[PDB]
């Protein structure tokens, strides 16, 4: 139905005709999300399409305090969602997420400048587009330059044309985790060169990748230098497999986390400068060798099987 305890919303669907109307319940707060459950919303075609700025449906929203939206489950034409998108824009929101979609039909080219939003955090989670290969792209067209985190999780066809996506001048954070099928290669081609010029935080988890080594080679041969950096869930392996003359680890990277993974000994390629090092839960053998660690700051370790006995 809709429940909430004075600062969210859930607005829980199912049923096969949803009565949407009961929505202006939870609305002017700052959380909110709109479930649906495999719904399929082809034949919801109003209002939304004379939908910028009348006298009625524009300055309603002039300022009504929705920092951060979610909408996980429905399944929206571009023709429409793009809709939500530009109304929202004279609103006061921030983050907004997709989760579990399937965007059909094919996004619409726009008229005037910018009248895009300052999405701030912008998150993606199973959700499949039309132009499979251009996705984000296109969807660029409709937000606001100011963006500074990204999470993308799950797909079909990964890729994207890193070619016509523009700027991202302050994309801060990047969020590729739960893509069990991206790669070191697929990792090149994920974050395209000279575009996410400034990346401080960078979760890379699930990713399905092996040695850090080609990760260290990866990021210097596309163009980034990140600050903290998540491996949190691969299956990584300890050789000198080709190549590493010396891997030209990013120098100013910090924050290294390799928590739960399939971890035997230490690997090669760990820089001597971080800030803050993760690594519980994993199956290793005591010694703290220089020839098996660099210089620590400060480890959190909590699993491990030092932590054994019993």
């Amino acid at each position: 139905e809709l429940d909430d305890e004075d600062f969210r919303c859930v607005c829980n669907f199912s049923e096969p005709q949803p009565d949407w109307s009961e929505a202006f319940q939870c609305v002017s707060a700052v959380e909110v999300e709109i479930h649906a459950g495999g719904l399929n919303l082809e034949p919801f075609l109003k209002r939304v399409d004379a939908d910028a700025d009348p006298r009625q449906y524009a300055d309603t929203v002039k300022a009504l305090r929705v920092r951060r939206l979610t909408v996980g489950a429905a399944q929206v034409p571009a023709q429409l969602l793009v809709g939500a998108l530009r109304v929202l824009a004279y609103s006061r929101l921030k983050e907004l997420t997709l989760e579990d979609l399937k965007i059909t039909g094919t996004m619409p080219p726009l008229p005037l400048e910018a009248t895009g939003l300052a999405l701030s955090s912008l998150r993606l989670r199973n959700v499949s587009w039309a132009t499979g290969r251009s996705w984000l792209a296109e969807l660029q067209q409709w937000l606001k330059p100011g963006l500074k985190v990204l999470s993308i999780a799950q797909a079909h066809s990964p890729a994207f044309s890193c070619e016509q996506v523009r700027a991202f001048p302050a994309l801060t954070s990047l969020d590729l985790s739960d893509n069990p099928g991206l790669g070191e290669r697929g990792l090149m081609a994920a974050l395209c060169p000279h575009k996410f010029p400034a990346i401080q935080n960078l979760a890379l988890r699930n990713t399905g990748m092996e040695t850090p080594t080609g990760v260290c080679a990866a990021l210097a041969a596309a163009g980034v230098q990140p600050h903290s950096l998540d491996l949190s869930h691969n299956s990584l392996r300890a050789t000198v497999n080709p190549s590493a003359p010396r891997c030209m680890w990013s120098s100013a990277l910090n924050s290294l986390n390799l928590s739960f993974a399939g971890l035997e000994q230490v690997p090669k390629g760990l820089p001597a400068k971080l800030r803050v090092l993760d690594l519980s839960s994993n199956r290793l053998n005591r010694a703290p060798q220089p020839d098996e660690l660099p210089e620590v700051d400060n480890l959190t370790l909590d699993g491990n099987p030092f932590l054994v006995p019993g």
